[PDB]
């Protein structure tokens, strides 16, 4: 009769981003089925909670993402001191953006022409003659990528990396945008941005000159045509601490049949950008999609619950 997790307590760990709190809850929600004792999300930089997980002071994380976490993995111990099995998050994308207006206007369709100073000024903001890329935090695994990229494709002398808050200086890049004046930036799905500028309406995917990724000399992230937008089709995982996972059967079979559509997760990201974003409301919408999907949620308890345990 006694569920399989009375009396042990599990630990998530998540970044400072918001946004990932409503499928780290998810998870812990499920958790609770199983019989567990969750609590609330410790919410730490992406590396501070991998050495965590490794230790064993965190049990799982919902936000693994491939590739722009790999060399964070594997540096903390990979398959060695952790367990990952499955795909939590397929379809997510990512990459280089710049308004359509300018875009149409001048016909930029690829990053490398901003090699071109006349170009690159069109995207200064500060006044120094060089482009401003709206980046990535210190400790985002994009934080790498971009500044492996620009690098790779020659592009350091005309565009400057910005790097601070990414959510404060994109609703400033949103702001400039509404004054109609050129924009920059790199994002993500799911996130709330691409909400507010859509592709194909107020902005346009760039495209880059090759593959290049830091750490991986044969990376392609070419799609069959022939085109390239630097980042590969991107997942996410849920990741546990081997030696817990081992010892948890139940949960095990759990983080390796869970899945969650990238569209809902945009959807609750939306949701929260546009005022809903305490810890009551993000606990409603995690109650909220159970609701609607409780034929799969049960069946994902059901499985994990006649695991060998
Ligand atoms: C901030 N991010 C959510 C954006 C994509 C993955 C991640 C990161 O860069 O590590």
């Amino acid at each position: 009769a006694d569920l399989p997790g009375k009396g042990i307590t599990v630990n998530p760990v998540q970044s400072t981003i918001t946004e990932e709190t409503f499928q780290t809850l998810l998870v812990s929600r499920a958790l609770e089925k199983l019989g567990y004792t969750v609590n609330k999300p410790s919410e730490v930089d992406y590396n501070v909670g991998y050495t965590s997980l490794a230790s064993g002071d965190a049990t799982f994380t919902a936000v693994n993402w491939t590739p722009l976490h790999d060399n964070m993995y594997e540096a903390a111990g990979g398959d060695k001191k952790f367990y990952r099995e499955g795909v939590f998050v397929n379809g997510a994308a990512q990459g280089y953006l710049i308004d359509k207006k300018t875009a149409d206007q001048y016909k930029i369709t690829n990053i490398a022409q901003l090699k071109d100073p006349k170009i690159a000024k069109l995207f200064d903001t500060n006044g120094d003659g060089k482009a401003d890329l709206t980046g990535c935090n210190p400790g985002w695994g994009c934080e790498g990528a971009i500044n492996h990229q620009l690098a790779a494709y020659e592009l350091t002398n005309t565009v400057t990396h910005n790097q601070g808050n990414y959510a404060a200086m994109m609703a400033d890049t949103i702001s400039r945008y509404k004054e109609g004046k050129p924009v920059f930036y790199y994002t993500w799905t799911p996130y709330w941005v691409s909400n507010e500028l859509k592709p194909g309406k107020d902005v346009v995917w760039l495209q880059v000159p090759f593959s290049a990724l830091p750490g991986d000399k044969n990376a392609d992230t070419k799609l069959p045509n022939g085109a390239n937008y630097g980042f590969p089709v991107s997942t996410m995982h849920i990741v546990a601490n081997k030696a817990w996972a081992e010892k948890n059967p139940a949960a095990a079979k759990l983080f390796a049949i869970m899945q969650l559509p990238v569209a809902d997760i945009n959807a609750q990201n939306a949701i929260m950008h546009d005022g809903k974003a305490s810890e009551g409301d993000i606990q409603g919408h995690v109650d909220g999609w159970i609701k609607a999907h409780q034929q799969q949620f049960d069946g994902w308890v059901n499985e994990a619950l006649a695991a060998q345990k």
